[PDB]
This record gives structure tokens, C-alpha cells and sequence, in this order.
């Protein structure tokens, strides 16, 4: 956990409690913490990228698979 975001380099904009170029993973988690499919949705935009729900900066695409996409929404959501 955690070390994963490094191998990818998502912190370049995201941030647990630091609203930087991207919505702090902690903030997004709470926003999707009251949901039940935050895993599919998130990962759905993780392998696609883009934007429109938090801003416009088309986040750069990534090379992850469904499984990896799950750990991202599961690891980012658990973060508060
Ligand atoms: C800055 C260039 C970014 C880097 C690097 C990464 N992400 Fe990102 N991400 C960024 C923004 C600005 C947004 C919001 C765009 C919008 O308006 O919606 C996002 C969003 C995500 C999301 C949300 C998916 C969703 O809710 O549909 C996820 C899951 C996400 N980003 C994952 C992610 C990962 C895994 C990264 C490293 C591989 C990563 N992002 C880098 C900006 C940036």
C-alpha cells in the first residue's frame, strides 16, 4: 500500500491531505465513501483518465488493469 502510488507517480497531482493539481485522495474518498460502487467508477476513470468531475485538466492515462484499478479505488477510498 502507499508504495504503489509511487511506482505509478499519481502523487504528481493527488495528495492525501494536500489539494494539489488533483483532488487529494482523502477528499475524493469521503466523497465516494458513502457509495457502494466507488471501486468500478474510480478504476473506470483510472485506466481511461480525462476529467470533468473534479476539473478539466485531462489527467494522463495509465497502464493498469481492472484488478490494479480496484486496489486504487480501494486504497484511495480507505484513505480519509
Ligand atoms: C496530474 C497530472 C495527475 C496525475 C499525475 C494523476 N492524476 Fe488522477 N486525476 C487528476 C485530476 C485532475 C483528476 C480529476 C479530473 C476530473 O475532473 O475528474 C484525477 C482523477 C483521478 C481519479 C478519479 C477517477 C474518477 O473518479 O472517475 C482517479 C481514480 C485517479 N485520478 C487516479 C490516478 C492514478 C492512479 C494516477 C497515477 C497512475 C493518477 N491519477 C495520476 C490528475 C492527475
Amino acid at each position: 500500500n502507499e508504495q504503489l502510488a509511487k511506482q505509478k507517480g499519481c502523487m504528481a497531482c493527488h495528495d492525501l491531505k494536500a489539494k494539489k493539481v488533483g483532488p487529494a485522495y482523502a477528499d475524493v474518498a469521503k466523497k465516494y465513501a458513502g457509495r457502494k460502487d466507488a471501486v468500478d467508477y474510480l478504476a473506470g476513470k483510472i485506466k481511461k483518465g480525462g476529467s470533468g468531475v473534479w476539473g478539466s485538466v485531462p489527467m494522463p492515462p495509465q497502464n493498469v488493469t481492472d484488478a490494479e484499478a480496484k486496489q486504487l479505488a480501494q486504497w484511495i477510498l480507505s484513505i480519509k
